[PDB]
DNA sequence: ACAGGCGCCTG
DNA sequence: ACAGGCGCCTGT
């Protein structure tokens, strides 16, 4: 759509688009509602260069940490390089410190810590381990190993739809065994929570919203919320668990992904310094010598106050299986350094701080991200619970594609009488 | 090309 | 507890 595309990074404008950075900030203060320095910008240069340990698991180079309590929205945004249209700069990803109520993250933390500890049934996904399916970030005891439970629904190939085509009264919240008071419970949290967010998709990313609501009335029972606007369709709670760098590739083209942070008791004030914490990390991306408004000294000084927190190489010991996880059916400590990955200094890494009830918003499905390992992964008492919220691709067809299936295998009984 | 996935169903 | 069915698409 412009004359002036292939290594500048993915190009998409349903987060936002505009032909300078002054554009963007237009438009983030109209969506928020406020000006100043309640919106913050940050340039970020895509390099296409992944950071990563000597093992291939997630490090940050670059934190970028909320500034002070006045700052209230964290944007993330792009320049295309060599690009003079209407949507030069891209905004990539959006953060709301201020997201849900404290008490209700406060409440959250240490009910849905407490169903998934004990009832939850683990998911097995494939950035759950690093590329030689070896590693350990999730840690190594299985009662406390970081883990991810995703409930909702999901797109399956199996019926190029929703994967309840064949389920009569589909359970979105399953635990373990059959337990209805305690799913129900769990959906409730899930429920309000999918409830309570989606104005505030609407109100800053109105486009990528708009995309997940055209098939509501269509197919509503893969969607979760309890209000008009059900821009959701599954959700995942991760409990200490690593991320390794990918893309979210089931969701639908166009869409985006929203990520409420729940954090430990001992990382709930601003002016704290926790014992761990996990980041949330874009591996292709360095930051910018300069800050929104083109100045170096304005960067300079952010990264002096640890509003940018310029991060070093480290060495430290973790552990190797000596066997690698099997697809579908003992170790030894090792060495995990990131020298390699700080030494250039076009080898990618930006990463955000998410704090206690804060929203993150981003195109899970293009942008490649990662979560940092934790020390001591401990999913009984986690360092964070992130839950995601997102609307997976060929998810409009009502009552999760039931006629359409049964309808494709009765072209077999057709067949099947020839 | 092609390995491998935020699976659930009947029997 | 199990076996076997239904198969799409993306990064590379
Ligand atoms: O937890 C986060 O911040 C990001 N989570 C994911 O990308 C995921 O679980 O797929
Ligand atoms: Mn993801
Ligand atoms: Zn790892
Ligand atoms: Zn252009
Ligand atoms: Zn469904």
């Amino acid at each position: 759509s412009c004359r002036c595309e292939k290594d500048e990074g993915p190009f998409y404008t349903h987060l936002g688009a505009g032909p300078n950075v002054a554009a963007i900030r237009e438009i983030m203060e109209e969506r928020f509602g406020q000006k100043g320095k309640a919106i913050r910008i940050e340039r970020v240069i895509y390099t296409g260069k992944e950071g990563k340990s000597s093992q291939g698991c997630p490090i940050a180079k670059w934190v970028v940490r909320r500034s002070s309590s006045e700052e209230k929205l964290l944007c993330l945004v792009r320049e295309r390089a060599g690009h003079t249209c209407e949507a030069a700069v891209i905004v990539i990803l959006i953060l709301v410190w201020e997201g849900i109520p404290l008490s209700l993250a406060d409440k959250l933390y240490s009910e849905l810590t407490e169903t998934l500890r004990k009832y939850g049934t683990l998911t097995n996904r494939r950035c759950a381990l690093n590329e030689e399916r070896t590693c350990a970030c999730q840690g190594l005891d299985p009662e406390t190993c970081g883990a991810s439970f995703s409930f909702g629904c999901s797109w399956s190939m199996y019926y190029n739809g929703c994967k309840f085509a064949r389920s009569k009264i589909p359970r979105k919240f399953k635990l373990l065994g059959d337990d209805p008071k305690e799913e129900e419970k769990l959906e409730s949290h899930l429920q309000n929570l999918s409830t309570l967010m989606a104005p505030t998709y609407k109100k800053l990313a109105p486009d990528a919203y708009n995309n997940q609501i055209e098939y509501e009335h269509r197919a509503p029972e893969c969607r979760l919320g309890l209000k008009e606007g059900r821009p959701f369709s599954g959700v995942t709670a991760c409990l200490d668990f690593c991320a390794h760098a990918h893309r979210d590739l089931h969701n639908m083209q166009n869409g985006s992904t929203l990520v409420c942070t729940l954090t430990r008791e001992d990382n709930r004030e601003f002016g704290g310094k926790p014992e761990d914490e996990q980041l949330h990390v874009l591996p292709l991306y360095k930051v910018s010598d300069v800050d929104e408004f083109g100045s170096v000294e304005a960067q300079e000084e952010k990264k002096r106050s640890g509003a940018i927190q310029v991060l070093s190489s480290f060495r430290r010991k973790v552990r190797m299986l000596a066997e690698p996880v099997k697809t579908c059916r003992g170790s030894d400590e090792v060495w995990s350094d990131s020298e390699q990955s700080f030494l250039d200094p076009d080898i990618g890494g930006v990463a955000v701080a998410p704090t206690h009830g804060s929203i993150l918003i981003e195109c899970a499905k293009r942008e490649l991200h990662a979560t940092t390992p934790l020390k001591n992964p401990n999913r009984n008492h986690p360092t964070r619970i992130s839950l995601v919220f997102y609307q997976h691709k060929s998810m409009n067809e009502p009552k999760h594609g039931l006629a359409l299936w049964e309808a494709k295998m009765a072209e077999k009984a057709r067949e099947k009488e020839e």
